[PDB]
């Protein structure tokens, strides 16, 4: 049974046991100058971003981007599953320009990134947010460990013992990280606030000028309403082994603030608490509605 096991140690950061198990070859993947990789802290806006990529790449044709689930067109590289998938294997064997996926932490990423000095799209989305969507994921993704109730998933939240380790250290050490390479570091909710203004940042990040009529169709298709139906981007391709929609779906609400529907007023303050104590000595800042 390769779902629901215990999560496995790699250099300081809890990952599945596949993943683990195959780490030499994540740590000497051969990345490409025009590689553009998109990197997330898990529930914080990939799937949305990955989509908006191909759309781009595809002058913003629908039907070229359903060629394939989001998850072919844009390999999650890392995720290696015994019987499953191999994102290693399937971007190797992918033509260039390749969009990439990543959950890495920066200090775990293969170094051929930095070396090839390849554009990065960083997507941050606020902590209470993050948590409550992780949370339904993990019920609904069992490639995760059981996730428990909230109340005992959010206290391992909190400690970092879930998948790809402490959302914390994520998003402050990919912020720096922005210092030495070019990183393009988005917000899940400026996406929300303003959608245009996001995907124009993105378009001028990859020198790329596009007519006003192209980036209204990218909008239009990457948007919540129209990609929850979307079979090849909403993960209801995947055998309900590995994703159970019935628990909960992979499009599941979509906004900013549904973290007012799941915490308690005494979960947030003691959140708030422990949150500012590690957040305070970074200049990072995120909105949580
Ligand atoms: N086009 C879109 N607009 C807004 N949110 C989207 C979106 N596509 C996916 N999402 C949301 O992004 C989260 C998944 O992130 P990731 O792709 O990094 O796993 C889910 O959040 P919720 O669970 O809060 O609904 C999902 O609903
Ligand atoms: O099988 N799975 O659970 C998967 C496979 C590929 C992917 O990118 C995400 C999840
Ligand atoms: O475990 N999973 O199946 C996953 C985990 C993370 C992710 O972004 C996609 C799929």
């Amino acid at each position: 049974d390769v779902f629901r096991r215990e999560l496995v140690d790699v250099e300081g950061i809890p990952l599945f046991w596949s993943i683990a198990e195959h780490w030499s070859q994540v740590e000497s993947f051969e990345a490409r100058p025009d590689d553009i990789l998109i990197s997330t802290y898990p529930k914080s806006g990939t799937t949305w971003v990955s989509e908006i990529l191909d759309l781009i790449y595809n002058n913003g044709d629908a039907e070229k981007c359903k060629r394939d689930a989001i998850y072919k067109r844009v390999p999650f590289m890392e995720l290696i599953i015994p019987g499953i998938t191999n994102g290693v294997e399937m971007l190797n064997n992918m033509p260039s320009p390749r969009i990439v996926k990543t959950h890495l932490p920066v200090q775990l990423l293969p170094s051929s990134f930095w070396k090839n000095d390849c554009k990065i799209i960083y997507v941050a989305r606020n902590a209470k947010d993050v948590v409550v969507s992780y949370y339904y994921f993990y019920q609904m993704a069992k490639i995760h460990p059981e996730p428990g109730t909230w109340e005992e998933f959010l206290e391992k939240f909190m400690a970092g013992q879930v998948s790809f380790g402490p959302w914390y250290d994520h998003v402050k050490s990919w912020w720096e990280k922005r210092k030495e390479y070019r990183i393009l570091y988005l917000f899940y909710e400026d996406m929300k606030e303003n959608p245009k203004c996001e995907i124009q940042k993105i378009l001028k990040f990859l020198e790329k000028d596009i007519p006003e009529e192209i980036l209204n169709k990218i909008l239009y298709h990457s948007s919540f309403s129209v990609m929850k139906e979307n079979p090849s981007a909403n993960y209801t391709t995947m055998m309900k082994e590995e994703m159970d929609h019935s628990v909960s779906p992979f499009m599941r609400k979509g906004i900013s603030g549904d973290w007012k529907n799941q915490f308690t007023v005494a979960q947030y303050e003691k959140f708030e608490e422990d949150y500012v104590k590690k957040m305070e000595d970074s200049t990072l800042k995120f909105r949580s509605e």
